């Protein structure tokens, strides 16, 4: 698709890469389980869930992850994948991640939502 805006500012955006396989979104409180790989914004991937095979889980709404994840991720559909533009500052800001991310970074994500509980 083209860039869909998430927040208010349009600065957080996704595009669907593949159509969820129901209408169903998490409501906060949901454990949710995603794969994912993250590059900066010169493609360069910095992680990836599936070079792991595992999902990662986290508690949706809680603020336990990124902003950009916590309103990216409540914006999917069962099943989805999409493709996240992440502003620094709704990332990591001006903080680096060492051996991660670089100070002041614009993360992508590709995220799949796989399921929750």
């Amino acid at each position: 698709t083209d860039w869909i805006p998430i927040s208010q500012d349009q600065r957080l955006k996704k595009k669907i890469i593949t159509a969820g396989s129901s209408d169903e979104q998490p409501p906060i409180g949901s454990k949710v389980s995603v794969h994912y790989t993250g590059t900066l914004t010169s493609g360069k991937k910095f992680d990836s869930s599936l070079d792991r095979g595992q999902p990662f889980v986290f508690t949706l709404g809680k603020g336990e992850v990124i902003r950009g994840w916590d309103l990216g991720v409540k914006s999917m559909k069962k099943g989805e994948k999409s493709y996240f533009e992440i502003p620094s500052d709704y990332a990591y800001g001006n903080n680096a991640i060492p051996g991660l991310i670089p100070a002041n970074s614009t993360l992508m994500f590709e995220i799949e939502l796989l399921s929750w509980k």
